[PDB]
């Protein structure tokens, strides 16, 4: 087809799909649209990711070779390398785009050009990479949408040493769909690990844990009904993980707490309550699952139970409605304070204290999802969408737009459609969204209800947001509410978003597991999930525009990891709201490079005769003014070319 859509022979949405439907119907998942990469999941193997292909990208200009990944890592590379300064590299796609494995192939280009023959480089390197298998373990699942899909947001940022050498690298993650763990749309599936232990663990610590090799025979596991995935295979990946988890310094007394704290989640899942008509209060019933999990989790059976069937010196009886929720708030408490843990006790042993030096940080989110039924954790996922969106957006489109009058260069204002800053506005300070839902969540008395009607008043005067009763449309349920987000009209349950942002565990629980003899288990247990994740977010995007940015955007090729196949119109969805054509556009009206002006002088003389430099430099060397335009403190070279000329000549 044509690599680098700013190439394309007509401008136009048509042409840009039947360019992008060529390419990637002829295995070319890549192409460009100037040092943007755009990818299409091919939903099969492509052998284009051997070390030999890294070696032939590595140093390489972008002109020189295909569109590939390994071109914006060998640019960020080199350029980390010569600046000295911090590149960062945003992915976006929806759900099953392919981030995650774009993500991969990164790291594995810098941490391998990056080291050597150094074994103490490639060391570290072979541990950056081995966290990855490991966190997918306990971070991914099989949700409807993707196969592996991963359930938190990841900043993976690797550190390098002046001289360019791999010397660690630091983990950040974003809240984790726990919720998850104790329910989740039929048919899908619970966090991998979950399978994958049950299918990896031997008979003798499966039997010592009171855990028999089924899923089936767990609740939690058993409600979604669903415990194989033709793409995993559940028993030989287990066996890598382990792998992973030595390799990070994880021995089996490590592995084996941990263990314990599955097996106890599992086993949690299992106990049911009975009307202990006995004053009325409730009971467990299946006390042997409730002796295996106070088994595990090394604490006083009896407390424990307690726990799960009173509030509090004063012991309040609940029924078997807040018993069950508390069962299950603990088991959420449980895998998410665990995985925090993980994540940490990785970050132990790669991250580096000692040196510091430059970084290269890698952002892997989870991407757009809609369901049948979103409920919070979809407002999240997308919300955090919503911003990724907005920062490409400041940077690629506005920013550079904003430059070309501000240096005053004849522009004609390329106007990037949506702005999309307002779906932000719409849910993050006073009178947003979660900053309602926050406030409403102070009122002890508001319910579910009550705070779909501040939203629905509050609104609804404001686009963006529709509800049933404003915008009398029945797609609207009576509890929901539609939010019109950049990629699309999705519509939430408020059901559960009150105690959902509250995310409240009761002292009891957590005594009950502070009381545990297991290191691990205490461990774990030494402001609205919302505002909270409202923060990260706030932090995460401004450190990322601390960096130099490298973009890669994926393109989720259909909805049934077909192969080799282009759903047209969803396709032609995504270039839309993602804004890529009027990327090209800007791309063409625009200039190449912007180069500062006293950055020119001080570097470009000895081509030169012997701002005033800058004229001088250029006139002596022939180049149409139709290919640059000089600006009141930045020179701009319209082609790539055009620029490699006189950097070729140094
Ligand atoms: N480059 C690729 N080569 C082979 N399979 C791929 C590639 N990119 C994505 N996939 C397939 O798509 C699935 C979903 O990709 P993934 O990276 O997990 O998406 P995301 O991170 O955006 O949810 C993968 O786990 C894999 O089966
Ligand atoms: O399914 V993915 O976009 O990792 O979330
Ligand atoms: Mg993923």
């Amino acid at each position: 087809g044509v690599p680098d859509f700013v190439l394309l022979n007509q401008i136009t949405e048509n042409a840009f799909i039947e360019n992008l439907t060529m390419r990637h119907k002829s295995d070319n998942i890549y192409t460009y649209i100037g040092d943007v990469v755009i990818s299409t999941n091919p939903f099969k193997n492509l052998n284009i990711y051997k070390e030999s292909d890294i070696k032939a990208y590595n140093g390489r200009y972008k002109y020189e070779m295909p569109p590939h990944m390994y071109a914006l890592a060998n640019d960020a590379y080199r350029s980390m390398r010569q600046s000295q300064e911090n590149q960062c590299v945003i992915i976006s796609g929806e759900s099953g785009a392919g981030k995650t494995e774009a993500s991969k192939k990164i790291m594995q280009f810098l941490t391998f050009v990056s080291s050597n023959q150094s074994p103490n480089g490639e060391r570290i390197s072979k541990m950056l990479l081995d966290s990855n298998p490991l966190l997918e373990a306990f971070g991914n699942a099989k949700t409807l949408r993707n196969d592996n899909s991963s359930r938190f947001g990841k900043y993976m940022e690797m550190q390098f040493n002046a001289v360019g050498s791999p010397i660690g690298g630091k983990i950040t993650n974003y809240l984790l769909e726990k919720s998850r763990v104790v329910g989740r749309t039929q048919g899908e599936r619970s966090f991998h690990i979950f399978y994958q232990m049950l299918k990896g663990l031997s008979q003798s610590k499966l039997d010592e844990l009171g855990l028999t090799p089924n899923a089936p025979a767990y609740e939690y596991l058993k409600k979604s009904g669903c415990f194989d995935v033709s793409t995993i295979d559940d028993s030989g990946e287990f066996k890598i993980i382990v792998k992973a988890m030595e390799t990070l310094g994880l021995k089996e007394s490590d592995q084996n707490s941990i263990w314990r704290i599955l097996a106890a989640i599992l086993h949690i899942g299992n106990i049911t309550f009975a009307e202990a008509a006995e004053q009325t209060t409730v009971k467990v019933s299946d006390t042997k699952s409730l002796a295996a999990a106070a088994s595990c989790l090394k604490t006083d059976q009896q407390s424990l139970s307690i726990a799960l069937c009173y509030r509090s010196v004063i012991s309040v009886p609940m029924d078997c409605n807040q018993a069950a929720y508390s069962r299950d708030a603990l088991a959420k408490a449980l895998y998410e304070r665990l995985f925090n843990w993980l994540v940490s006790k990785i970050n132990t042993i790669i991250n580096c204290t000692t040196e510091k030096g430059p970084v290269i940080g890698i952002l892997d989110i989870y991407g757009f999802e809609v369901f049948q039924n979103n409920s919070f954790e979809q407002l999240n996922i997308n919300f955090c969408n919503e911003k990724l969106q907005q920062l490409f957006i400041e940077l690629t489109l506005k920013s550079e737009q904003e430059e070309y009058v501000r240096e005053g260069i004849e522009w004609k204002n390329i106007e990037y459609f949506n702005n999309k800053p307002i779906c932000e506005l719409i849910e993050k300070k006073p009178i947003g969204l979660i900053s309602l839902l926050d406030e409403a969540c102070l009122i002890a008395k508001s319910t579910d209800q009550t705070f779909l009607d501040s939203i629905c008043k509050q609104f609804e005067k404001n686009p963006h947001l529709q509800s049933y009763v404003v915008s009398k449309d029945r797609s609207i349920g009576d509890t929901c509410f539609r939010l019109k987000h950049y990629a699309g009209d999705v519509t939430y349950d408020v059901r559960g978003f009150l105690d959902k942002n509250k995310d409240t565990l009761f002292g009891d629980l957590i005594s009950s597991m502070q009381s545990s003899s297991d290191p691990l288990v205490q461990g774990l247990f030494p402001e609205t999930a919302g505002s909270q994740f409202r923060n990260a977010m706030n932090a995460l995007i401004t450190t990322l525009l601390a960096c130099s940015p490298h973009y890669v955007r994926c393109i989720k090729s259909n909805d049934n990891k077909q192969a080799g196949v282009i759903d047209e119109d969803r396709v032609r969805h995504q270039v839309r709201y993602l804004g890529l054509l009027e990327n090209v556009r800007v791309r063409r009206a625009g200039f190449a490079g912007r180069i500062e002006y006293t950055r020119f002088y001080n570097r470009y003389k000895m081509l030169c005769k012997k701002k005033q430099a800058t004229e001088l430099i250029l006139q002596q060397h022939n180049i149409d003014k139709e290919e640059i335009r000089m600006g009141k403190t930045k020179v701009f070279i319209r082609n790539p070319t055009t620029l490699f000329y006189f950097e070729e000549k140094r």
